[PDB]
RNA sequence: GGAGCUGUAAGUAAGCUAUGAUCCAGAGAUUUCCGAAUGGGGGAACCCAAUAUCUUUUAUAGGAUAUUACUUUUCAGUGAAUACAUAGCUGAUUAGAGGUAGACGCAGAGAACUGAAACAUCUUAGUACCUGCAGGAAGAGAAAGAAAAUUCGAUUCCCUGAGUAGCGGCGAGCGAAACGGGAAGAGCCCAAACCAACAAGCUUGUUGGGGUUGUAGGACUCCGAUAUGGUAGUCUGUUAGUAUAGUUGAAGGAUUUGGAAAAUUCCGCUAAAGAGGGUGAAAGCCCCGUAGACGAAAUGCUGACAACACCUAGGAGGAUCCUGAGUACGGCGGAACACGAGAAAUUCCGUCGGAAUCCGCGGGGACCAUCCCGCAAGGCUAAAUACUCCCUAGUGACCGAUAGUGAACCAGUACCGUGAGGGAAAGGUGAAAAGCACCCCGGAAGGGGAGUGAAAUAGAUCCUGAAACCGUGUGCCUACAACAAGUCAAAGCUCGUUAAUGAGUGAUGGCGUGCCUUUUGUAGAAUGAACCGGCGAGUUACGAUUGCAUGCGAGGUUAAGUC
RNA sequence: GGUAGCGGAGAAAUUCCAAACGAACUUGGAGAUAGCUGGUUCUCUCCGAAAUAGCUUUAGGGCUAGCCUCGGAAUUGAGAA
RNA sequence: GGUGUAGUGGUAGGAGAGCGUUCUAAGGGCGUUGAAGGUCGAUCGUGAGGACGGCUGGAGCGCUUAGAAGUGAGAAUGCCGGUAUGAGUAGCGAAAGACAGGUGAGAAUCCUGUCCACCGUAUGACUAAGGUUUCCUGGGGAAGGCUCGUCCGCCCAGGGUUAGUCGGGACCUAAGCCGAGGCCGAUAGGCGUAGGCGAUGGACAACAGGUUGAUAUUCCUGUACCAGUUGUUUUUGUUUGA
RNA sequence: CUUCUAGUGAGAAAACAACUGCCCGUACCGUAAACCGACACAGGUAGUCGAGGAGAGUAUCCUAAGGUGAGCGAGCGAACU
RNA sequence: UGAAAUUUUAGUACCUGUGAAGAUGCAGGUUACCCGCGACAGGACGGAAAGACCCCAUGGAGCUUUACUGUAGUUUGAUAU
């Protein structure tokens, strides 16, 4: 996918447009990913998970990959992404500012 | 290729990964046992060996490795009745077995139902089935031809000839070929005569040279040339390309509704890319892609180049020699030719008889003569043609879960049968499991709350949720009535609609024997339907003919085929 | 263990051959053939029969004619009462 | 378009004109401000049929023109599915059970006890075939059990089959079968010699007791036997040679 | 298996000690609810043992060892079968 | 605990008559308050089996013979070996 673990991401679409958040977990086999803080889901969970009470847990759920944008370390904001070898390396750069990563 | 990964498949647990994993492509290694199965056996996936080497034990037992089936080819050694020999036996060597792709090809053998309105000749049909052999194609193929325009010049396939010529209990039916137009195109090798070498027993076998034909050719004898061209040869190299992974690949933000925007509105932007797919609804500009550009370490495949290899001669004379024998042909009996013995050619098989050979031979649909055409009894040969089990990329006025493959799902499965064999049913929560923590009744199941969700009457028998069938509640009617159940008339009561000279129910009165099929005639005591739902029957191809329509009109029109 | 369907076996009954044997079972030819029975799905408008003759291995089938329907041509109008 | 005249039952069947369904093309549209579909309504047309509104539903679908058909079902003792009727009816598959206690949410049906009753050339004890885990232990009550079930030959989880001597193989053969060469035959193959396979037969060394929840001539205890190897000792033969 | 020689032969035999001896089956049901009958089916299923009194007896009745009370019952005590 | 055959929908009387000639359903008259339970079997030309008897089809099959046409075998001759 174009978006990888770690990165700094935008949501384009959903109920969670418009915010920002760190990639924590990328399941390229499905074309989705997770982003802190963002599609957080209350889940009934019984105490059977080491936690004694089990409780309504919150955690974010995957969302697809196509609706998140990686935001520009040096300008900040979403941006696409081209691919340019710089000094023999293949990297991802930036359409709208050409900045590396 | 560059960040996750340890399948479906969650879960735990333990781990791997920028020292580049998982993943993708080429090559390679390992690849238990059964299975042609092949050391022997055997009720497949098991059992028991011999020989040689190695290994465990003090040693026997035990273990590993290698070889050991049958037949064919070749060689060698041994070796009977029997003397020589052969046969047998031993060893080595060589190449076969079996399966497929339910397809396509060739051949052996080869039905019946059916049609003929019966049936035997005939037709179904040389089809179905069985068997052998194959190749990527096969088969055919280089004239003892087609013709009689005078010519053509291997074969195959297509259009046409033509439903014609013909065949046929002259019935039912079967049914050509040549000419013409096209796809593709290619020609070559022996036997023989003759010469040389070799061995034996002047000829007689092997090898080599020579020769490959019908306007006759070759040998042979003279001359002159030792060239000119070609190939349907090679794991020979070089080169180019291509197949099998990949890389790159433009352009959008807000606004309104909404859980969610791609939808609406407003302004923009890209296009060699507005094919398509996915994304929380319908996206040219979010993602995968598309147009375009680029890319191969390794192995295949193709084409070119070279290399090697192999074919390649002209003219003149005939005196003689050669030019495919148990063959051609004939009788008899069958069969194939559209042609069923018919006047019957031509071709093939079985049996018997049985030629000529260049002044020769065969054919031109009995046969003879003339003329014309050709030269059998030897072999090989690419392309055009046939088919798709498979792999790749696509396409569809093709199906959309009773459809479409039997099989969208762990299907040739479950199940049935001794066996061959027969053969199902079964797709859909949600955008996302966020798959209902906690509480209450209950032993649980299952519910009621509370929550997740936009929606839970989307709760896993989960999208939608029809009808039959069942049940609850009730507006009206019903316990003196004989009812194909309705229809016409109608009081009463109840209710207020697509606002219509309304709706529901209905005391009571009149009339009135279902639907379908098949019948002269059916309410029929003739037939069929238990009910509901789904599925379920004049279609297509090629021809004939008529109507209608269009174009052209004494003209009309192309078929195959090429782009 | 042997005998297999154009067959086997039969102290013989058309008796048995995997719960139906005057010719087993399965697959294929195959969608056998059926002058026979059954079924054949929407609507309205115009018109509207026949159950007869002849022949038929023909009689509950078929063919021609007769009767119906649609289109067309032409007439010294030929039809009906 | 108007007036007039006439006509307008109908099976087989002929002619004409239309409705509706799926899909294709073009144009023009409609849809999370809710499509298709479902359902209700007292709506429109001459007919097949067409709208409109409410509710349900949640993503595709009309309209006009033309085109193509797997294009219309009520019947085929049609096929498949579902559900009725008979009907809370037949049946619940040879026979003896009773009570007390226990367990349990729950007991005629499970466990224990007592009495009673049944079989006893069997309904007992061994075994071959066949079945193939049904055996034991611990749980369970969804489904199966013709009732019930706390129970089971059912379901879940673990566990269980110990051989020189028993049966079979490393032993033998009968019938039958296979069959090197071979004989025969359109193909395929048929038959068959040597040689093998093949028991239901022949040959062959261990028995008693004990032990577990489940195995026992298998494990253990005791005492044996059969075949063989190494070693020690004592014998005796070394080629007129055991 | 026992003999006979043919062949083969330098080592054999006895006692004792120690040691070796492979593969498959082994559960369970088995005149049945576990097999064949679609069923937890009144049928069929080879062989062995199969006691006592009376008795010829494995007949018959009642019992031993041992096994079993049959997988719907409770009432009522009509017709009819 | 829990089926089945059957089943066009049924609010499912009698007599006489009528009718495809043997009516629960049609005509006339008569009878009959509504719903059941236990019994019987006259009818629903009751259910079950597309009658086997009879006829028909230019159907099938098995069998017979001095039906027709063939044919395996058997035999005889010519001819090849
Ligand atoms: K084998
Ligand atoms: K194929
Ligand atoms: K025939
Ligand atoms: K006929
Ligand atoms: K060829
Ligand atoms: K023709
Ligand atoms: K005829
Ligand atoms: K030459
Ligand atoms: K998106
Ligand atoms: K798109
Ligand atoms: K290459
Ligand atoms: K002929
Ligand atoms: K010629
Ligand atoms: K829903
Ligand atoms: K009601
Ligand atoms: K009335
Ligand atoms: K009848
Ligand atoms: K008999
Ligand atoms: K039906
Ligand atoms: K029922
Ligand atoms: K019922
Ligand atoms: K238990
Ligand atoms: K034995
Ligand atoms: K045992
Ligand atoms: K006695
Ligand atoms: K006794
Ligand atoms: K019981
Ligand atoms: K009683
Ligand atoms: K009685
Ligand atoms: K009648
Ligand atoms: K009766
Ligand atoms: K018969
Ligand atoms: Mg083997
Ligand atoms: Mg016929
Ligand atoms: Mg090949
Ligand atoms: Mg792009
Ligand atoms: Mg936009
Ligand atoms: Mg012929
Ligand atoms: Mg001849
Ligand atoms: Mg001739
Ligand atoms: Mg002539
Ligand atoms: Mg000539
Ligand atoms: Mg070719
Ligand atoms: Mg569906
Ligand atoms: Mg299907
Ligand atoms: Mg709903
Ligand atoms: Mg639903
Ligand atoms: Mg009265
Ligand atoms: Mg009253
Ligand atoms: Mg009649
Ligand atoms: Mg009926
Ligand atoms: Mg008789
Ligand atoms: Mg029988
Ligand atoms: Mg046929
Ligand atoms: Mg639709
Ligand atoms: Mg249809
Ligand atoms: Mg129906
Ligand atoms: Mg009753
Ligand atoms: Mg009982
Ligand atoms: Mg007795
Ligand atoms: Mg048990
Ligand atoms: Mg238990
Ligand atoms: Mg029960
Ligand atoms: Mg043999
Ligand atoms: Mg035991
Ligand atoms: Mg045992
Ligand atoms: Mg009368
Ligand atoms: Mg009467
Ligand atoms: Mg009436
Ligand atoms: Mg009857
Ligand atoms: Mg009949």
């Amino acid at each position: 996918m174009f978006v990888k673990k770690g990165d700094k991401v935008k949501v384009i679409t959903g109920k969670d447009k418009n915010k920002e958040g760190v990639v924590l977990a990328a399941f390229p086999k499905q074309d989705k990913v997770i982003v802190e803080g963002v599609n957080v889901v209350k889940k009934h969970q019984k105490p059977n998970q080491a936690a004694p009470q089990g409780g309504i847990l919150e955690v974010e759920a995957p969302i697809h990959v196509s609706n998140v944008m990686v935001i520009d370390p040096s300008n900040g904001e979403a941006t696409k992404v081209a691919f340019k070898e710089v000094d023999g390396k293949k990297v991802r750069v930036s359409k709208k500012t050409g900045e590396v990563l």
